[PDB]
């Protein structure tokens, strides 16, 4: 059992908790209950390795956020989530990544860019724009839907692979 | 705002996680995935006081028993859960109480005894038996169903009152 410390970050309402709860429960939360901080420990097998995923589900609402540097220091990899119908949330990614790099003293931090709510027909962030940003960072981009479950295991398992391969 | 460190304990499969998830997320989970350790932070008003509930959902599977001393040290109140269709879980919850007292070095630790799965017809632990045990401890007894949501808020809120009145 190999422990991986995953942290899920991004603006309020983008789907951090919904993605995480899908991974853990195979349930879609329809309600938006702004997170303070929840943590999970989930055993999974990824490429034949028994993994203990320590997942921190963080506050994206500024009103509820505290002490981001602390959880950035301890995290091994970061799921950086935006919503494809929220341009501001995409712009906020860049700031999350900058802060993570600063806290880690490194531009090579395990990270996956997640464009969530890909079940929504009306999007404002085109896939290619996000693919381009991820390419600039040298990290994977995965499109997800917590509603349909598209990409949920892919996003988390890819992040594990990025940590393993670090 | 007052923080309350609640810890949900008891044998594997009695419904600790299902209760916690009902309280927070207002849905019932049918699949059983044994907990390692999960934590939730949730703000609520109880008896005219704004409270931050820090809820630790613990492992009942004995393979994770090494983690107990730590969470028993830090926890302020314990939701002691058994299932009304599982007599072994009732016997076990007595040992949980004894262990908590030992770790705290105190006979008066805030606790609530919870008889879960009270939606099931095939009861093997009579309410009177659990009432007798709770009376011996000097603590409340509440019957719950994570499936129907019966008693769920009552259980957690009663535990907060037990801490406040300690
Ligand atoms: N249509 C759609 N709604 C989503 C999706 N992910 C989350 N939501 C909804 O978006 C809201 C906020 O999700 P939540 O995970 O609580 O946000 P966060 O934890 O603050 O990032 C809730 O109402 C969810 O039901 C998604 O992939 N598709
Ligand atoms: N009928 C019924 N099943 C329940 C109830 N609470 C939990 N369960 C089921 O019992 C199993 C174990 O629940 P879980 O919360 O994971 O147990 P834990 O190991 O104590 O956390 C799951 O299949 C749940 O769906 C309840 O109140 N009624
Ligand atoms: F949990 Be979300 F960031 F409000
Ligand atoms: F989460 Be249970 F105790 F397996
Ligand atoms: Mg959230
Ligand atoms: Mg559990």
């Amino acid at each position: 059992m190999t422990e991986y410390k995953l942290v899920v970050v991004g603006a309020g309402g983008v789907g951090k908790s919904a993605l995480t709860i899908q991974l853990i429960q195979n349930h879609f939360v329809d309600e938006y209950d702004p997170t303070i901080e929840d943590s999970y420990r989930k055993q999974v097998v990824i490429d034949g390795e028994t993994c203990l995923l320590d997942i921190l589900d963080t506050a994206g609402q500024e009103e509820y956020s505290a002490m981001r540097d602390q959880y950035m220091r301890t995290g091994e990899g970061f799921l950086c989530v935006f919503a494809i119908n929220n341009t501001k949330s995409f712009e906020d990614i860049h700031q999350y990544r900058e802060q993570i790099k600063r806290v880690k003293d490194s531009d090579d931090v395990p990270m996956v860019l997640v464009g969530n709510k890909c079940d929504l027909a009306a999007r404002t962030v085109e896939s290619r724009q996000a693919q381009d940003l991820a390419r600039s960072y040298g990290i994977p981009y995965i499109e997800t839907s917590a509603k349909t479950r598209q990409g949920v295991e892919d996003a988390f398992y890819t992040l594990v692979r990025e940590i393993r391969q670090h």
